[PDB]
């Protein structure tokens, strides 16, 4: 076999993925329960305990 | 049906003038630990537990 003509063309624009607002929100849930240190705030009652 | 002598008295000289009604006092040695029930007295100061 032999072939003589030979082409190549451009037809579209193919749509290319542009979805990035930066992605990534650090929340990283194990540090949520490191907290720890609390304080209670009471009011005393008389002729109880 | 004859009986020559009877009579009533009136006895009102009444003796409530009596015994001595105190039998010998006791100490309570053995348990005085009979009352175990009591009440604590507190005071609450703010800010601090």
């Amino acid at each position: 076999t032999y072939l003589d003509n030979l082409s190549i063309t451009e037809l579209n624009s193919t749509p290319e993925i542009l979805d990035e607002p930066e992605v990534k929100i650090p929340t990283d849930q194990e540090i949520m329960d490191a907290h720890k240190i609390y304080f209670a705030d009471l009011n005393f009652n008389p002729s109880t305990g």
